[PDB]
């Protein structure tokens, strides 16, 4: 059997309802800023019960904005952490601040007990990202940004759907941050971001700056940048969306009955502690284990497609040089590049290749093939 890690060509293969939106948008020819992209922003800004969803380029780029926006830039310092995506610090440096790396806890997300020694007189905001779909602990977070004067910024890019009990994620920081880049829970067919904020003021900000200032055709209020979400993939997203319910509850099926599956194989596989009250969305299925590299390469030859993320953490990549940091500063970040796999876990698997990806997991370990 061959697993597939990626689920796009299941996913659109009803393709013609999404052509059939094309054809009648394109009559419209409404592509910039158009009427389906608002319509897209109000449902994504009420799926987190938040007032404002401002669309824009990309992710990436909806970090940086939302640090412009909160003036943090040259000489600023953003606390953030050791184990994630690129972009994450990347969008840091775009802005023109300072990344400052905190190592990660039990579940891939920033250790809130290691915040507060990263902490100096030019920090200016602490960036948690919840990372692999796991919600960091924002209020310890919201806690320690209080006491220290320091605004918050989620990067919520794997985390359509966050949440903590009553509060979906954008509830803490001045800005949560989303992407729509494939793969995502919600995935349209290009580059998009999305800024969520509670700020009246901020989102009227962000949707000038989005698009070169222009408070209309004629007058430029503030200099700007070309930075929105495309109408067309709103296009997309509104059609998918319709989906985004579902597909995020069994992507979490699938999640526990991994947990379950390996749950006597303690001595060869770490399932991270799912903390109570989090709705972790499961952007991907990742384990700690032994002889990774190893099991890797068997489930490759069985025809699963795992993957690492992510073999090389923040602090040792060649972009990370001048920080200063060295290996040995983050243990958990480090040991994560050790131990780390992930395994095909989205909701276009069938139950077979599920069954499929837990007896050759098991096999590997049960008999020995590390030997
Ligand atoms: C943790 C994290 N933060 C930020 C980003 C950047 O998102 P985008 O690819 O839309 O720029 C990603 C990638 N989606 C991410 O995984
Ligand atoms: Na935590
Ligand atoms: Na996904
Ligand atoms: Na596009």
């Amino acid at each position: 059997m061959r697993v597939p890690y990626s689920y796009l060509e299941r996913q659109f293969a009803d393709i013609e309802p999404y052509l059939n939106d094309l054809r009648e948008f394109i009559k419209t020819a409404d592509f910039t800023l158009g009427a389906e992209l608002e319509k897209f922003e109000k449902r994504f800004a009420a799926l987190h019960n938040a007032p404002h969803a401002i669309g824009v380029g990309t992710g990436t780029d909806a970090l940086a904005m939302s640090f412009k926006m909160l003036n943090i830039g040259a000489g600023d310092e953003v606390i953030t952490c050791a184990n994630t995506f690129i972009a994450s610090v990347g969008a840091i440096v775009q802005a023109g601040a300072t990344p400052v790396l905190v190592d990660s806890e039990n579940g891939y997300v920033i250790d809130p007990e290691k915040i507060e020694a990263a902490i100096t007189d030019k920090t200016k905001a602490i960036m948690p990202v919840h990372y692999t779909g796991n919600i960091a602990d924002m209020p310890a977070l919201a806690k320690i940004a209080k006491k220290h004067n320091l605004h918050i910024v989620e990067d919520a890019c794997q985390t359509i759907l966050g949440r903590i009990n009553d509060k979906f994620v954008g509830s803490w920081g001045q800005f949560a941050c989303f992407s729509l880049h494939p793969l995502k829970n919600l995935n349209v067919w290009s580059d998009a971001g999305v800024i969520i904020t509670h700020s009246d003021e901020y989102a009227e900000k962000l949707r000038l700056y989005r698009n070169h200032g222009l408070i209309n055709r004629d007058v430029c209020v503030e200099y700007g940048i070309n930075c929105r979400m495309d109408t067309i993939q709103a296009v997309i997203a509104n059609r998918l969306m319709n989906q985004l319910e579902t597909i995020t509850e069994k992507r979490r099926g699938i999640a526990h009955l991994y947990d379950q599956s390996f749950v006597d194989l303690s001595e060869f596989i770490d399932v991270p502690v799912r903390r109570e009250g989090v709705y972790h969305v499961f952007h991907i299925y990742v384990l700690r284990v032994k002889y990774r590299d190893q099991l890797f390469q068997y489930l490759k030859d069985n025809g699963i497609e795992v993957k690492i993320h992510y073999p090389i953490a923040m602090h040792l990549q060649p972009a990370a040089k001048s920080l200063g940091y060295q290996q040995g500063d983050f243990p958990m970040a480090e040991k994560h590049g050790e131990a780390v796999i992930t395994l095909p876990a989205h909701p276009y698997l069938t139950e077979e290749e599920i069954n499929y990806i837990i007896k050759k997991v098991r096999e590997f370990y049960l008999e020995k093939h590390y030997n």
